[PDB]
């Protein structure tokens, strides 16, 4: 179904139903589309926006007082756009989920459902164009509490041989909370995890697109990679709480302004690389704070977790493997004085990190780094 030159807003109880689906690309041209009052979006064949064209989804209002027992019987959220997403010609893709609000972080990862999967033809935003996703928010229980359940959403796709799907941001991607920061100027950990991109890249394979990740890409949470999705891309820029590179990741800049995450009476950054990383990310406003805990966190896997090691020199961290002896640098802006020490996870009490869209490969050793104070 087409839409042009209009102006409607479909709402769900005028209607009668808290499902939209539509089945055909929903293409809007010069059109404002608004989704009032619905609990399950289905586009499993995409969108696709263009000549200042406005997708506006807003999560039904809710009033009722936030609990525990609400959030059992609380009717699920879901929004799945499947198939390919395109935003041209200076449109606007907006989400709104602020109207949810839950108590539980672990509550919120299964209450809510943020999902765009495209396939071979992926996901577009021209330079001209914006996708603007606001967050739900939750009330405890965040990242900084118990483990293996942590809220998230995905913006990218699954690959399926022999075509990856591509990740085309030369736009605005922006992922905003609905929550601010607390009364002592940090964001809380009741975050959500954005998985950004696909769980594998064949380089080998078929690309409708390469994948260029160099506009404006500024994300209030966790944001989470398991493919090189910045490969091809010079000077990407990204503005994040954190971030969790669970594949290799090529050259990128990351600004933790946003960052540390307050929690549980303390504050800690929230950076994950992992096994096979090695030189070009640098970080903007890592803060050199005795009272901000683990900067950065390396997972891998060895027989020896002793390998693994740490060392600052002014304002550049190298990691050390001293089985093969190679290092690779994380470069950051100020003098940084660090110690390491390890974690170390069994099958049976696994790490997974915070979690993914994609499932997450069990990696056994964690080096730990944390800020000591800097010799005279």
């Amino acid at each position: 179904k087409t839409y042009e030159n209009q102006k409607i807003v479909i709402d769900g109880v005028a209607l009668g139903t808290t499902t939209f689906e539509d089945d055909e690309l929903l293409v809007l041209k010069n059109s404002t589309l608004t989704l009032n009052n619905f609990m399950n979006i289905k586009l499993p064949a995409g969108i696709s926006l263009t000549d200042n064209s406005v997708l506006n989804i807003n999560t039904p209002p809710d009033d009722t007082p936030p609990s525990d027992s609400y959030d059992v019987k609380r009717p699920q959220y879901s929004m799945v756009i499947n198939g390919k997403v395109s935003i041209d010609n200076g449109s606007q893709f907006v989400f709104d989920g602020s109207s949810l609000v839950y108590s539980l972080g672990p509550y919120a990862s299964e209450k809510f459902l943020f999902d765009i999967n495209t396939g071979m033809d992926g996901i577009f935003i021209s330079k001209d164009s914006t996708m603007r996703i606001t967050l739900p928010k939750y009330l405890d229980w965040g990242f900084s509490h118990a483990t293996t359940k942590f809220s998230g959403i995905h913006i990218g796709g699954t690959y399926k041989a022999p075509y990856n799907s591509p990740l085309v941001i030369l736009g605005t991607l922006e992922v905003l909370r609905s929550d601010s920061r607390t009364d002592d100027g940090y964001f809380d950990d009741n975050l959500f995890r954005i998985d950004l991109g696909p769980d594998k890249i064949d380089e080998n394979g078929v690309f409708t697109m390469k994948n260029d990740l160099s506009g404006n890409i500024h994300c209030q949470g966790i944001l989470s990679f398991f493919a090189d999705i910045f490969k091809g891309t010079d000077n990407v820029f990204i503005r994040t709480i954190g971030f969790q590179a669970i594949s290799p990741i090529s050259p990128i800049t990351v600004d933790l302004a946003e960052g540390p995450v307050q929690g549980n009476g303390y504050l800690r950054y929230n950076v994950i690389i992992s096994q096979g990383q090695g030189n070009g990310l640098k970080l903007l406003n890592l803060q050199a704070r005795l009272d901000i805990g683990l900067p950065i966190i390396y997972i891998y896997n060895s027989d020896n977790y002793k390998d693994l090691t740490a060392k600052a020199h002014d304002n550049v961290i190298d990691i050390i493997d001293h089985s093969s002896n190679k290092s690779f640098s994380i470069i950051g802006d100020r003098k940084y004085n660090i110690t390491y020490w390890y974690q170390q996870y069994t099958e049976i009490y696994p790490s997974y990190q915070y979690g993914g869209y994609f499932k997450v490969p069990l990696f056994k050793k964690s080096l730990q780094l944390d800020f000591i104070p800097i010799i005279e």
